[PDB]
């Protein structure tokens, strides 16, 4: 039974890690199961939308140090963390129940919308054991929430409840406990019914523009608008928007 | 009669887009028109602050789709959807009733400040189109909201409502229904009260900065500081406050 | 009497500004004195936090206008007001009761965390005076609360209360008056309580990732990672943690 789950919905692939018994704790195992299904994900015409999640009520515990202790290849050279240093190109929402600890606030962090249930936590507790959330956690916690508050569970270690994290802009939904992937195919299902090249371009410009300079922005992100314009899809959405009725999109 | 308005209430400028039949939509008229109250706005001396808001109780539907489709020069090189690639020098504040969406949403995000009525809405819902928010959406929503929102809001092209819009830090004030420019003009006459030589080198550094890196941007600063800090509203500003009355400024 | 207090308890620096009868304005004797601490606290080994606090229930009303009318030397080359440009390497949390504004709203935003009581203020109200807010104000509090009130405050010159600046972000702790510096101790004891090395790589790759591009910096990161991950302190906090008791660190 493999440690990581993948089920194609529709347009929607669901990334379950399968390690209950560990926390979901991601080993080597689960780092090249995570990679695959991304892979899976951008390489898969039909698919649109991915979430990541962790069986049996808890996201995830962060790295498996046992694993880690023992020499397992657990961050991979070109993708961290399962992924953490290679998110994919297609829209990545991560549903979090229970704990998402250190590595596994890093992989939420990686995607690109978190839904959260109402009793799930956060944190990246890395200094309490001497060492560092070098998963990305440092640097992209202080750009979805504000910076002095990712300071202070960064220096602190300190766990960041979910209610909080949504007043702080790190959580998009709140989710009953227990509910967190169905509200996330919700939201997933309101993004796959959107022109699939016009939300990959749209994420495109989002990520790359931290990279821009004011004075080039525009002129960046033309290169990325031109392709979507003269897309077979942008003249679907104008004949199905003047039609009203559902565009049947190509992602061509 | 001009489909854009324009009145000088002291120092303040209001612009008044003036094409409710169409939802105020941006065609070439309206973004010829916000074009020349900007220049105005900049490049009279007795002008402060301006303010700029939809006529009838609705900000802007966006940009024209009848009048973009037939060949209309609305998106105008150098300037854009009227002044969304060229931002005033000056102050601008976007009064907002009513909806505020797609390229009225980014009109608003190239204004400095935003005044929205409780009961109004922005969004930037190209992607349901499959089109993409190439107006600056996408380059200013997410420095101006937590980035997971703003990612949220340009996957799915939900609505934002506009009191959640002030939880995020997007909307400075929420004004009663019908009121937001009423709002807007208290608030511009605030920043109209204070140095117009520090005001507007204030929002210079302020957007500026964006564009240093945090090893030159206190000596980039220091050269927009310096003639500030020698004005005669700067010698003015002194006297005025040591002698407990209201500085006459003069710009100089 | 010095003009700025300085106590050592445990591995803690609590730094006073001591002029509360100049409602703690800074000038030289204040700038040199924080220079000073901040020294101290980066040199001494024995020493992992500081917290900055105004003496006699306010904060700093900012810069000493008549010390500086007369010249003395207020703004120190090479370090700002006190140290707004030239901020710690290790932690510093301010302690904020009654007024913080402009050059005291400054050195608030040059600590990295800020604890303050339900009743105090901030401002920027430097354009006030035709003036501009020039030691930070305007290069860092853009980076801690959303833009468009950092915007709104800076050209306004308002004062934001404790309880709005705790719902922007600005501020990571609320205290009940007068019982800020308590509030800051139980923060610095938190951290204090984790790995020196860690702690202090945890900030430097938060403070510094600002002038890093996407596409550098995890390469970057790493650079400050592998000290800390073959320090004996990464070693003694594995050990501790396998042992569920405390880790004694050595900051080596």
């Amino acid at each position: 039974e493999p440690e990581v789950l993948v089920e194609q919905r529709d347009r929607i692939l669901i990334i379950t890690i399968n390690r209950p018994k560990a926390k979901n704790a991601v080993n080597a195992a689960v780092s090249r199961g995570l990679a695959d299904a991304m892979d899976q994900l951008d390489g898969d015409a039909g698919l649109s939308v991915a979430i990541l999640t962790g069986g049996g009520g808890s996201f995830c515990a962060g790295m498996d140090l046992k694993a880690f202790a023992r020499g397992e290849n657990v961050v991979v050279e070109g993708r961290g963390l399962g992924f953490t240093e290679r998110p994919p190109t297609k829209p990545l929402i991560a549903a979090v129940e229970g704990y998402a600890l250190a590595g596994g606030t890093e992989l939420a962090l990686a995607a690109d919308l978190i839904v959260a249930a109402r009793d799930s936590a956060f944190g990246i507790p890395e200094v309490k054991r001497g060492l560092v959330a070098g998963g990305g956690g440092l640097l992209r916690l202080p750009e979805r929430i504000p910076y002095a508050i990712a300071m202070e569970l960064a220096l602190t270690g300190d766990n960041l409840p979910a209610e909080r994290a949504h007043e702080l802009g790190l959580v998009n939904v709140l989710a009953e406990p227990g509910t967190a992937l169905d509200a996330a195919i919700a939201l997933a299902e309101k993004i796959t019914a959107n022109g699939p090249l016009a939300v990959v371009a749209t994420k495109r410009i989002i990520t790359e523009s931290r990279g821009w300079s004011p004075d080039t922005m525009f002129a960046e992100q033309m290169k990325i608008l031109v392709p979507v314009f003269t897309s077979n899809d942008a003249k679907e959405g104008a004949i199905a928007f003047a039609e009203r009725r559902r565009p049947r999109w190509t992602g061509t």
